[PDB]
């Protein structure tokens, strides 16, 4: 049963991780968007469009 | 994306330059006109015609 509990623990940890993969790609996407935003000729109106994203 | 921003920057700079080519040919034309104007027998009435230009 201890082996089983260890395995149930594995699932929590992987489940959590899947949500964190979800978490990370968003940061990577926001970084992509930040680089576009950091372009000083990219306008404020267009930046608001990015800020929605 | 940084490469792209560099390229978008190129466009601003080139666009600006095109307007400055426009700016310079005018000065060159005004100089041509100024030389005609600097002719002391070129009359005041004719100078007004040049001054329109």
């Amino acid at each position: 049963q201890a082996e089983r509990n260890t395995e149930d623990g594995m699932s929590l940890i992987q489940t959590t991780e899947g949500f964190l993969q979800e978490s990370n790609d968003i940061i990577q996407r926001i970084r992509t968007l930040a680089i576009q935003s950091s372009n000083g000729i990219y306008t404020e109106e267009d930046r608001q469009m990015i800020q929605v994203e």
